[PDB]
C-alpha cells in the first residue's frame, strides 16, 4: 500500500503535493509537486503520476472554491505529464514547453494543449513563470519561479546527493544547465525539488556540483 496524496501549505498562495509510485527498478519515488493560487483561480505545478491522483487533487482545490485555470509539466516523464490527459478531457488548459511536447509525442503520450518555445515565459504575468536552463535530467526540462515569494520549483531538474537515471540525461550539458540556474535563482528563498525535502538555495550549488561529479565519473 502506497501513502496517499498529500496535499500542504508551503507558504502564502502556495501547496505543495506529493505523490508516490512504485517505480521498476527504483522502488517507490515520492514526487513534489505545486498548486498556486492566484486570487480564486489555480494553477497545478506538474501533475501527480496518474490521472486518479489529479483528479483528487484537482477536487480538493475545486471543494475549497478554486477554479483550476491551468497546468504546466517541467518535464515529459509521467511524474509531471501523468494527469494531461485527464485535465485536457476535462478542458482545462495545459502547458509545457515545445520541446515536452515533441518528446511526449515521441513517449507515445498526450501532449499538453498548449507550448511555448523560448527560454522565458509568464504563465501568469509577474507570478508564475517557466525558464528554461538548458538540457539536464532531460533535454525540455524547465524550471518555475514565483517572483512574489521567491520560490523555485526545481523539479527533476535539481539533484542534491545523486542524479538519478540519467537515461534521458544529457551529461555533457548538464554543468552548464545547472550553472545558468545557480546565476539566475541563487536569490530564492525556497527550492522545491520533485524527489526530495523543500530547501534553500544551496540545493542550486549541489546540484552543479553533482552535475560536475556525473560528468567527470563519465569520462
Ligand atoms: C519517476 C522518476 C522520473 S524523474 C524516476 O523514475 N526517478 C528515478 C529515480 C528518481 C527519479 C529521477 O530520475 O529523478
Ligand atoms: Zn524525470
Ligand atoms: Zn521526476
Amino acid at each position: 500500500s502506497l501513502p496517499d496524496l498529500k496535499i500542504e501549505k508551503l507558504d502564502e498562495g502556495v501547496y505543495v503535493h506529493t505523490s508516490f509510485e512504485e517505480v521498476n527498478g527504483w522502488g517507490v519515488v515520492p514526487k513534489h509537486g505545486l498548486v498556486v493560487l492566484v486570487n480564486a483561480e489555480a494553477y497545478l505545478i506538474d501533475t501527480p503520476f496518474t490521472a486518479k491522483d489529479t483528479e483528487k487533487l484537482v477536487t480538493w482545490f475545486v471543494e475549497r472554491g478554486y477554479k483550476i485555470k491551468g497546468s504546466i509539466s517541467s518535464h515529459f516523464h509521467s511524474d509531471s505529464t501523468g494527469g494531461i490527459e485527464w485535465l485536457n478531457s476535462r478542458s482545462i488548459p495545459t502547458y509545457a514547453s515545445e520541446l515536452t511536447n515533441e518528446l511526449l509525442k515521441k513517449d507515445g503520450k498526450v501532449q499538453a494543449t498548449n507550448s511555448f518555445s523560448g527560454v522565458n515565459y509568464w504563465l501568469v504575468k509577474n507570478k508564475i513563470e517557466v525558464f528554461y536552463p538548458g538540457p539536464g535530467h532531460t533535454p525540455d526540462n524547465v524550471v518555475v519561479w514565483l517572483p512574489e515569494r521567491k520560490i523555485l520549483f526545481g523539479g527533476c531538474f535539481i539533484k542534491p546527493y545523486g542524479l538519478g537515471n540519467l537515461g534521458d540525461a544529457n551529461i555533457e550539458a548538464w554543468p552548464k544547465s545547472a550553472k545558468l540556474l545557480k546565476s539566475k535563482y541563487g536569490k530564492a528563498k525556497l527550492v522545491v525539488p520533485s524527489h526530495s525535502e523543500v530547501g534553500d538555495a544551496s540545493l542550486l550549488k549541489l546540484t552543479l556540483e553533482q552535475a560536475v561529479k556525473g560528468l567527470n565519473e563519465s569520462k
